[PDB]
């Protein structure tokens, strides 16, 4: 068995190997990359996502989200308070202000210490989930706006044509902006490209150990657990590496820098934080190996998780028993 310790693997494809996306994902899996739940892909030196980032300031962040924490430093939830619209140029200036900017630090480990010590005492503003792309249309390789769609994969594997679309999302971050512990919708893959700015630190639980994280979360967030049998789908709970280590939960960590891709694998729980002003692009995708994970994915039916239009068909075809209850949660 390849990668039996479930370490995060880092790949350096050549420009020739960067042509065929599906083939390279299957290669990384042949080497055991999925066992970690997360892999890093450093693009060939010849590749670029676009020519420059000099002209992005007029993108609108219609609904910036202020991430307000409750709890203790290592075990907290966050809720998202909606703020007034602002442009990316306005948000960059805000991220660089004395109130929000990255503090002085020695190295990524010192910054990680400061994040976990101090996160809860601040409320950073995240420009999340903005439909769009920063890949140039002429970028042919690993262009997250030109991937094969999940609907087409389901149709190829299973023979059933379904409605729905699959487009990328932009994320504009600042120091301390936080992504809570989750797997993807329908336990899909995700791919994330850090276009510019400061790093993103990731934490990940191997898929084979995801239920260990779920059991800890039910213990640590006991009210939320009674409210919903899949409350991590709400994407609000944070647990620190120290608390994970105290409780014996297997996990790994890695820092993504600008110019690098990350892939999350089916049922790989992940969480993390931004170091400073940055912009990332991400999308879900599927492969043949996902289908079995989609069939078994948990679902929130309490009404909190509320998701995209395209998840309807995935539930309806892969999980027909659950469909009725899940759709009640959506309406
Ligand atoms: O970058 C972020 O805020 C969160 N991204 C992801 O969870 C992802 O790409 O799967
Ligand atoms: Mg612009
Ligand atoms: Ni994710
Ligand atoms: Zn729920």
């Amino acid at each position: 068995a390849q990668n039996p310790n479930c370490n995060i693997m880092i790949f350096h494809p050549t420009k020739e190997e960067f042509n065929d996306f599906d083939k390279y994902i299957a290669y990384m899996e042949s080497q055991g990359a999925h066992r970690a739940g997360l892999a890093k892909i450093i693009p060939p030196k010849e590749w670029k996502a676009r020519e420059t980032y000099d002209n992005i300031s007029e993108i609108l962040i219609a609904t910036p989200l202020q991430q307000v924490a409750s709890g203790r430093a290592g075990v907290f939830t966050q809720y998202h308070k909606k703020k007034k619209a602002m442009t990316v140029g306005e948000y960059r200036h805000l991220a660089n202000s004395k109130k929000y900017q990255t503090p002085p630090h020695q190295n990524f480990e010192d910054l990680e210490r400061k994040y976990w010590k101090n996160r809860i005492y601040n409320s950073p503003i995240y420009g999340a989930d903005i439909s769009g792309s920063l890949f140039d249309e002429n970028t042919k390789q690993w262009n997250l706006g030109h991937l094969g769609t999940i609907q087409d994969l389901l149709e190829k594997e299973c023979g059933v044509v379904i409605e729905g679309v699959n487009t990328p999302y932009l994320y504009f971050g600042m120091w301390k902006t936080t992504f809570a512990w989750h797997t993807e919708d329908m336990d899909l893959y995700s791919i994330n490209y850090l276009h510019l700015g400061e790093p993103k630190t990731w934490y990940v639980v191997p898929p084979e150990h995801g239920q260990r994280l779920e059991r800890l979360a039910r213990e640590l967030f006991p009210g939320s657990s009674r409210g919903c049998g899949a409350f991590l789908r709400h994407k609000v709970a944070l647990i620190s590496p120290t608390v994970l280590k105290e409780n014996g939960i297997p996990f790994n960590r890695i820092t993504q820098e600008a110019g690098e891709f990350m892939v999350t694998f089916p049922y790989g729980y992940h969480a993390g934080f931004n170091h400073g002003f940055n912009c990332a692009e991400a999308i879900n995708f599927a492969t043949p190996r996902w289908i079995d994970y989609g069939k078994m994915a948990s679902q929130c039916s309490c009404g909190e998780a509320r998701v995209t239009f395209s998840m309807d068909a995935f539930v309806r075809i892969l999980q027909p028993e659950r469909y009725d209850l899940w759709k009640r949660g959506q309406d």
